Protein backbone atom coordinates (compact mmCIF):
# COMPACT_ATOMS: atom_id res chain seq x y z
CA UNK A 1 0.00 0.00 0.00
CA UNK A 2 0.90 3.77 0.12
CA UNK A 3 1.84 5.77 3.28
CA UNK A 4 -0.52 8.68 3.64
CA UNK A 5 -1.51 11.37 5.56
CA UNK A 6 -3.45 14.79 6.12
CA UNK A 7 -2.05 17.67 6.14
CA UNK A 8 -3.24 21.66 7.29
CA UNK A 9 -6.44 20.66 8.82
CA UNK A 10 -8.65 22.40 11.70
CA UNK A 11 -7.73 18.64 13.00
CA UNK A 12 -6.03 15.12 12.26
CA UNK A 13 -9.20 14.05 10.86
CA UNK A 14 -9.52 16.26 8.11
CA UNK A 15 -6.73 17.98 5.35
CA UNK A 16 -4.83 17.70 2.21
CA UNK A 17 -4.36 13.95 1.19
CA UNK A 18 -0.48 13.60 0.35
CA UNK A 19 0.66 10.63 -0.21
CA UNK A 20 4.25 8.64 0.00
CA UNK A 21 5.55 7.42 -3.34
CA UNK A 22 8.84 7.28 -5.50
CA UNK A 23 11.12 8.44 -2.51
CA UNK A 24 8.67 11.99 -2.02
CA UNK A 25 5.49 13.28 -0.17
CA UNK A 26 3.11 14.29 -2.72
CA UNK A 27 -0.71 15.44 -3.76
CA UNK A 28 -3.69 14.03 -5.57
CA UNK A 29 -5.58 15.58 -8.66
CA UNK A 30 -9.12 16.32 -7.41
CA UNK A 31 -9.65 15.23 -10.94
CA UNK A 32 -12.70 12.78 -10.70
CA UNK A 33 -12.15 13.05 -6.37
CA UNK A 34 -15.40 12.39 -4.74
CA UNK A 35 -17.18 10.91 -1.31
CA UNK A 36 -15.69 7.52 -2.56
CA UNK A 37 -12.47 8.70 -2.97
CA UNK A 38 -12.52 10.60 0.34
CA UNK A 39 -14.15 7.19 2.34
CA UNK A 40 -11.22 5.25 1.31
CA UNK A 41 -8.74 7.50 2.86
CA UNK A 42 -10.50 8.14 5.82
CA UNK A 43 -11.25 4.27 5.57
CA UNK A 44 -7.21 3.50 5.30
CA UNK A 45 -6.76 5.94 7.94
CA UNK A 46 -8.64 4.06 10.40
CA UNK A 47 -11.64 6.10 10.69
CA UNK A 48 -15.23 4.45 10.20
CA UNK A 49 -17.92 7.77 10.24
CA UNK A 50 -19.31 9.13 6.96
CA UNK A 51 -16.23 10.95 4.85
CA UNK A 52 -16.35 13.70 2.55
CA UNK A 53 -14.16 15.10 -0.14
CA UNK A 54 -13.09 18.73 -0.18
CA UNK A 55 -11.45 19.77 -3.55
CA UNK A 56 -9.66 22.61 -5.25
CA UNK A 57 -6.66 22.94 -2.57
CA UNK A 58 -9.48 23.66 0.17
CA UNK A 59 -6.83 23.68 3.06
CA UNK A 60 -4.06 25.09 0.83
CA UNK A 61 -1.90 23.92 -1.86
CA UNK A 62 0.68 20.98 -1.73
CA UNK A 63 4.06 21.19 -3.22
CA UNK A 64 6.17 18.93 -4.46
CA UNK A 65 5.29 16.47 -6.97
CA UNK A 66 1.34 15.49 -7.95
CA UNK A 67 1.38 11.41 -7.72
CA UNK A 68 -2.32 10.40 -8.80
CA UNK A 69 -3.95 12.48 -11.55
CA UNK A 70 -7.42 10.33 -11.51
CA UNK A 71 -8.11 7.71 -9.44
CA UNK A 72 -11.11 6.06 -9.47
CA UNK A 73 -12.95 3.98 -6.56
CA UNK A 74 -15.85 2.45 -5.57
CA UNK A 75 -15.68 3.67 -2.51
CA UNK A 76 -15.67 0.42 -0.48
CA UNK A 77 -11.64 0.02 -0.69
CA UNK A 78 -9.56 -0.42 2.18
CA UNK A 79 -6.86 1.17 1.32
CA UNK A 80 -5.99 3.59 -1.60
CA UNK A 81 -3.74 1.02 -3.50
CA UNK A 82 -6.78 -1.12 -4.32
CA UNK A 83 -8.72 1.71 -6.35
CA UNK A 84 -7.80 1.75 -10.15
CA UNK A 85 -5.78 4.20 -12.12
CA UNK A 86 -6.77 5.87 -15.00
CA UNK A 87 -5.35 7.51 -18.47
CA UNK A 88 -8.72 9.91 -18.30
CA UNK A 89 -6.61 13.35 -19.87
CA UNK A 90 -3.16 14.66 -20.61
CA UNK A 91 -2.27 15.06 -17.01
CA UNK A 92 -2.20 19.29 -17.19
CA UNK A 93 -2.84 19.36 -12.92
CA UNK A 94 -1.38 21.95 -10.76
CA UNK A 95 -1.29 22.20 -7.07
CA UNK A 96 -4.63 24.87 -7.39
CA UNK A 97 -6.35 21.13 -7.67
CA UNK A 98 -4.95 19.41 -4.79
CA UNK A 99 -7.76 16.80 -2.75
CA UNK A 100 -8.81 16.76 0.37
CA UNK A 101 -10.93 15.20 2.48
CA UNK A 102 -12.89 15.40 6.21
CA UNK A 103 -13.29 11.90 8.26
CA UNK A 104 -15.99 11.02 10.35
CA UNK A 105 -17.92 14.15 9.23
CA UNK A 106 -20.48 15.62 11.95
CA UNK A 107 -23.36 17.65 10.36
Amino acid sequence: GFPIRLVDGENKKEGRVEVFVNGQWGTICDDGWTDKHAAVICRQLGYKGPARARTMAYFGEGKGPIHMDNVKCTGNEKALADCVKQDIGRHNCRHSEDAGVICDYLE
